[PDB]
């Protein structure tokens, strides 16, 4: 279920936290991450923490944890309200900046941006001054291993304060996910939807004069639009799925169709499309 009213109290919003696919701004996106393309959700993450946060935060124990709780509930607040007619890619979405949150935090985030960079340093300093003559965690890693549960329902207790929502979720184990698959997949969720969609129209409209020739014109250029993305992100794909015992032999479409339970991907939508 939800979180109790209680923990969700101990929340609190943020004002900085307001309402394409993009091919640099990724770390080594020349070497070990050519081939990926960060999602607009990713870009727009709300989550900052500069110097000065650490500084003022550092102060009394437990308000630097806090702030990065505050953040992922604005995060969260922030989608549902996006996406307030649609409760499942509400859910969707902020599972998936649930795991961006993750990365960020355990200093592996593919944005080369200063919070990517510098929140792993500040979190882990901010525990060596209180935890380092207890048991509690000095090092990122085990912070978010420990944690995670409360930023998660940090999240849904933002997600609730968009609309009453009564309906919360888990986060599966989304977090675990490569954050390359992840937002492969993500694209995929987006993609394989317009793909559907498009065809029925196409079909619709070509096939029960004009029109037709402008229907096909327009779904050329979409067509157009994200084959060359799915021909970047294949290049990443392909190159790092040796590592992976159970998908090293899936081509990418493959991926999306038999592995991403949230895609809505098939042969037709996707293969047929746009793998020749
Ligand atoms: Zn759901
Ligand atoms: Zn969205
Ligand atoms: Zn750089
Ligand atoms: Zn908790």
């Amino acid at each position: 279920k939800c979180p109790t009213e209680e923990i969700c109290k101990d929340f609190s919003n943020l004002p900085q936290c307001r309402k394409n696919w993009l091919g640099s701004s990724v770390k080594n996106f020349s070497s070990d991450n050519k081939g990926v393309l960060v999602p607009p959700r990713r870009q727009s993450l709300c989550l900052r923490i500069t110097l000065q946060d650490f500084r003022t935060k550092k102060k009394k124990e437990g308000d630097f944890e806090k702030f990065i709780y505050s953040y992922a509930s604005s995060e969260a607040r922030k989608l549902r309200t996006i996406h307030n007619n649609n409760l499942e890619k509400a859910h969707q979405a902020i599972r998936y900046s649930f795991a961006d949150i993750g990365n960020i935090i355990r200093g592996d985030d593919m944005m080369d941006t200063p919070t990517s960079k510098e929140t792993i340093t500040y979190l882990e300093k901010v525990l060596k001054i209180y935890n380092e003559n207890n048991d509690k965690p000095k090092d990122a890693k085990k912070w978010w291993t420990e944690n995670r549960h409360h930023v998660w329902e940090a999240m849904m207790c933002g997600y609730q304060s968009a609309q009453k929502d009564n309906q919360c979720t888990g986060y599966g184990n989304i977090d675990d996910i490569p954050q390359f698959l992840r937002w492969f997949r993500e694209w995929g969720t987006y993609v394989c939807e317009e793909s559907e969609k498009n065809m029925n129209t196409l079909k619709a409209v070509c096939f029960p004069n004009e029109m037709c020739s402008s229907t096909l014109k327009k779904y050329e250029e979409w067509y157009n639009k994200r084959k060359t993305e799915w021909t970047e992100q294949s290049i990443k794909y392909n190159n790092d799925k040796i590592n992976y015992t159970d998908i090293k032999t899936l081509s990418p479409s493959e991926y999306l169709i038999e592995k991403c339970p949230e895609c809505k991907c098939t042969k037709k939508n996707l293969q047929d499309v746009f793998e020749l």
